[PDB]
């Protein structure tokens, strides 16, 4: 009944790193991983971006956890909706009951490099609900076509499918995209953020499944949160605002093109700006009650990213001292195939 | 030193049969996979297309085997060149040494999904070289950008990246792209053919590599064929017809969109018709003199697709009749880095 | 009172030939003329494509024949909608009661020319729907404009019109749009096929007219079938094989680009793959009931096209033994204005 | 050897009609014609557009004069470069010596239609220019593929070809063209003007030519004019205003659109405004003059187009007391196949 | 109260000229300018065209006159709407009650130096109802986001805004429109025509106004009106013909790109052409019948446009012996801010 | 030693239209001798709370002074503005008032340009389309119809013919060395924003090659430079006003991507005094403010655009009148911007 999940961070490590970790991690009680999908990192002090797909294979193939993209933008930048319905049935039918697709909008820092127009936040909520659609359709395992405002796919089949379909989570922190991710899909992953923005997010999401006919206490709701845990106190807050300052940005991000833009924003970037956005302690007692208030507010994952480079040492220390005492609801549902 | 390339035929295969395989072939004495960038099969008989990128993970995880793709289209309808290199990346990274990057023109079986107009080989040949171009740029591990006649590329760079780029190997079986192969990537791959247009192939994969001042001795030529064993002649015959046609069929297939298409023009297809394309036998002496042969002409290394649904019993025959009477020059180069 | 139509294959045979024997087929007694609009063969061997509208002016200026295209895509590839509908009303004001455009979806061997995207049949269907919207209002003889998904005309105007405009004929052989057919145009082309197809179209297209409100009884409902007469039955064969391979290609062949894709096609191409698809028999008893059969289900016109070039021969043949015996309707509506 | 070119009016008679007096016209005496390429008469009045190509069927297969388009812009309007193309490599093999492919930039009276940019003439020019290059590769007989800044032609071929191609001729007023035509083309078409404009784009032409090793002397120069015969002067006058009031609109037609466009200017126009471009007069001597001014000028050959609609009458008045004295040069080139 | 409007012809004059004839019409009694938004003259003789918005500016500083655009085309070639609107909400902000928008849907002459697709009128006049609704939209004072056919404005805001919009004004001579200008805008403005012509237009804008619940007598209905005054009858048909040939040229003439063009059209055209466009004459009691007139008819502003060189004159003649004896009726709605 | 002098920057992110006007009309009564003024649509921040649109305004200013003005700058690249557009305003603007306009011109932000709903290409290809864009204004300065086709821009037969007897110079707008170069080549002169002295000497340098490398004399040529400052009764003061009204001073970070006024008002929360070290000069002290001023005459700039970031504009206006002004040494040969 104890568990937790992994935030494996591409933008920091290197990807043999990541597997290496995700084995430890399952050995020390965590059973899920999330993996970013970037081709940058926010800076280049991180240093990383492995291609999320190739790993995942790697990640299913040597272990039992349960993993996601957290999350792939399938809107057609990088990537056509169409390749990463593909992407998901073949890790599904190769793992099943272990795979669920995280989507969303994406950010500039990722899709600009294909040099095309990048729509505001609410035109590409619009262009991922389409996506919803292409990918929904190609998981019927039948020949579909599609014409859209933003994609058309000609007659296209998914022969390789599970038998079952991996869960579409949407990854957003808006309202509308929240209350669209009950109507539309099977669940909600959000970041860490204040109790209030929480508590709306999380309603706007029951709201939409069940104006839908959908039971939400039966459908994932996910947080992924950032930490820094170290050996000192001191040491956890050199480490945030040295490994993660874009933890400390709390304004819109999805614009900004760079990882030299965020470096030079990351200057101005002091421990304060990541109150409510990333705990800095090595006191463990209150890794576990942060979490714990989560699942107490309706949170049926978390996903941890410790920001340090000490990855190890914290999957370590979280095995030890965390994960044991954290209680969740025996009932809760999890990210996975029915 | 004994070895052979196993083919991993994604258009017939689900993925975690392949994975499976690709292990016992390890055991069974061969040391590389080539793997299809597929999304849909040929036919619906075949009735397989798996995501090649993912598992390709999986198969570098749980074994030591080298890998490549067996072609992907880079040329950015499935995907876009930029994409390709990070992966490409990536997968070296992880695995140094056992990944070699194989693209090609691409066919409209998987690229008409996305809709866009697609054009005559000879101009997908002008894109797969400006595509080996921004490949190219983001292997040196700087920021780069590019504004070409067909892809634009932002400030990009990749960050994860082995030390040593893996080798592009471009698949084809036009004359004048094998000679932009020498010139401009690290190998070649072809398709099983006739004596005369190997050689012709091989000649101007080598001559593009000596304009550029390369030695082509040291340069991969590797070459995918298509084979038939079963315990029976009859079987072997039976065994082409059901699952590979498109083996039979000798013509240009890179327009064709639907597996309904190649499944309605299958009823065409005859035993004649895979001559020189598929060998059919059960007679595995005849398997082993057909690669020598293949080696005795210049290729340095050979991928194997067995048609039949027999993987199994074909991975094991080869193991114990073939690869170890196969024999290989000492100095071959092989497709890594 | 007896009559038949000749299919001039513009794929086979030089302009001034098929003027020649058109010329002949009126003396023979045949009464109409399908008209092929290719830009090219379907094989080398083949060897012609005349630019049909221009060849249309000669036949209609020099004999009394009925005479189509079989069929003109107006979906803005070769032909923009606003010139083919010029071009049809030109045709009937100089010919009165003896024009009828035949239109269809198009294939990319006589397309893909002008280098555009190659829609999926479904979308070109519905390009030709939109098509047809421009036709018909250039056909009122007004001042008219058009903003739809895929045409725009700016205020545009057909002067040159004859009283009555001629029939709009679409050639299909699918079911659906056999029944728009019904619904927004005159009559119904499709190619020679088994029974249970034919019935199907025929009634589709009957009740697409008649949930239009029109009576599908005075609708022209027309077949294109080929033929292989010659003075054995083994001269038929050879015939088909050597003429007409794509006769013996049961398959889609909208996105086949090339003369020299289908020629290597052919080469898979045998006697049975033409059963129900080309008649191959030196007996005119068996060319006679083979299209009496089709009056029988219900096909007004018939246009006959012989695969050999053995065109004169085959024509005074269908004179003498053949079109005299068939037996028409006598309320038989025919495709005119 | 006596001759004159006879201009069929698309803008102003219906096809059978102009197939009917061509017929006649023959007979009288004219040995070619020129058909006009248009969509749109110039005014209501008018009346008239059949479609050209189909009517030259007509007129190929019941005559046995020569006949040429005057013009037709093959710049991807109305007409894709293939299909002119292969429309006049039909009409050639059926008819072979007898067809010549006119050639020009167009008018948007008749280009408009399809609701297309309309470039400005200079740039039309440089369509012109690469639509001759994809004629003159189609007209080769080869298997070919062309990629330029407005056309893009995939692989292919005119398999019904005429043993010799019909000579391409370009329409043009532009000296800058007229150069061009004799480099690229072989020979120049361009309508009657006064003298000096005329001497000057001969002088063009044939620079041209030179400057590309040829010999304009064998080349074709043609004229076509606008003239009103009648039975009286007043009558011719009257015709011409009625008939033709562009002919009296000296200045740039390109871009105006409409039949009703021109209709509303011709409201304007008034008899002075033809001097120089329509000949107005019943005296068929000052015809026979105004055509031979024209041959002495190196123009070898003339096609006339009477503006008004006694065209039967026209042609027999011709016939009998114009074409007869005309004094053509024994070697003069004429617009047909080598 | 007397008053008239005073025409500022960009087309002839420099704007250092025009901005010293603004004030001296100030001076004479005059009240409203109407300004010409052009790229090029009609002709080279006309010889200029400023750029309107930066002489606005000008005015606004130096004088107390309203004045408006008559018209800017905010129809995206020359003019974004957005821009439009900004530049409208600037003067207004900095002249308050002093600026109206006048708008129409443009001419080539002016909007196809910018090589794009020019549609037909009725096209045009669908892009600019659009623009009419970006521009209003923006007039809100809100952040605004718009997506239509012809126009895309992301998140967008005018933060410089006058307490109460300019009003926006339609020029336009078509049935239609006028309708449209009623509904949906705020006064019509139109040329100089017959009676029946501008009686339609009136009661096309009134009934529009009515049909969308408004009140068309408050609502401005202005015209626009060409005269040629001189020292003699002679010298001002004269002026007419030479400076204002447009003026008689009674044809669509939104399509012709070039000043060159109507320079050559300009030669078809004679006095009698000018009748209802261009009052030419000497008798200042003759300009004062016409002027009341158009007053009789329900106009309630006039912006009258000399066409001849002679402006001082012309301003100081009207001030004398034309403006004291207009009468307008005491209610009479002008164009301003509510 | 020149005749005393200093330009006024008017600061339409801020400042009602109306207002600018009034504070122009006194800035020159108090020794300011030209006004640069911005060209947005949007401010960086609600707070700063305007944007008028500066051609109608430059003409108020042209009509009512005396001043040489400017753009600083105006993107002619062709989202909100076409290179046609601005090459008649400008022309326009030194045919009323000759002598008096610069045209200044830069690659653009997304703040204003992002409205129009387009693509919005890097930096570097910007640079592409402003070199462009130049290419087009200087053909229509030539006063002859003229036809462009390039990349990014397609003129059809164009022609100015209301023009001054002179072109007003162009003047480009930058941070960017290769444009800076560029700008030497090209144009007429430089505009830069306040930076280190690094920074400043590799435009300067980067300017003077590509003048030297087209055959012209850059010592004729304007060097210009904007700077932000915040005068006050007291530093405390000074500093305050900074931090409400200017934060985006404190962004020493490229801001041309991002599109929003309310994106640069979140990011404003992370602006400390600290951050506005080198790009505004936070003091009560005038003789500060001199010294700063003189400091970039000496390393080589021939004209000085000050922006006080505070609302005390008209008591600004009138301390610099009084105290600064009067005391600034300016080389007696200096080009200023302004035509031949
Ligand atoms: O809350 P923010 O700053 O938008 O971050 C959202 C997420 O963005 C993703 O790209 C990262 O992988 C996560 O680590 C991060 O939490």
């Amino acid at each position: 009944s104890s568990r937790l999940g992994y935030s494996a961070s591409f933008e920091q490590f290197h990807p043999s790193d990541l597997l290496r970790w995700c084995q430890l991690a399952e050995q020390e009680g965590f059973d899920s991983v999330l993996a970013a999908d970037h081709f940058h990192p926010w800076t280049p002090e991180q240093g990383q971006s492995g291609f999320v797909w190739a790993w995942l294979g790697a990640l299913g193939a040597t272990t039992r956890l349960r993993f996601g993209t957290g999350v792939t933008p399938p809107i057609g930048f990088r990537y056509h909706p169409a390749i990463v319905a593909q992407a998901a049935a073949t890790l599904e039918a190769m793992f099943p009951g272990r795979f669920w697709l995280g989507i969303g909008a994406g950010e500039a820092l990722n899709e600009h490099i294909v040099g095309r127009y990048w729509p505001e936040p609410a035109e590409r909520i619009r262009m991922l609900i389409e996506a919803i659609e292409v990918i929904q359709k190609l998981f019927t395992g039948k020949v579909i076509r599609h014409e859209g405002v933003y994609f058309k796919v000609e007659s296209a089949k998914l022969y390789t499918m599970p038998d079952v379909p991996p869960p579409i989570i949407v990854g957003t922190a808006g309202p509308y995209m929240a209350k669209k991710t009950g109507q539309l899909c099977d669940g909600l992953l959000t970041p860490g953020a204040n109790d209030e923005k929480l508590r709306l997010l999380l309603s706007r999401f029951e709201e939409g499944a069940r104006a839908a006919g959908k039971d939400p206490r039966r459908m994932p709701r996910m947080i992924q949160v950032h930490v820094s845990w170290a050996e000192t106190d001191e040491q956890a807050i050199e480490n945030a605002l040295r490994e993660w300052p874009n933890g400390g940005m709390a304004f819109p991000k999805g614009d900004i093109r760079n990882p030299e833009d965020f470096q030079a924003m990351a200057r101005l970037v002091r421990p304060e700006h990541f109150q409510g956005r990333v705990l800095m302690t090595s006191d463990l007692d209150r890794h576990g009650e942060f979490l714990q208030h989560l699942i107490d507010l309706g949170f049926t994952e978390i996903y941890v990213h410790n920001v340090g480079r000490n990855q190890e040492e914290f999957i370590r220390a979280y095995g030890r001292a965390v994960i044991p005492h954290l209680r969740w609801p025996a009932d809760a549902p999890v990210a996975q195939a029915m």
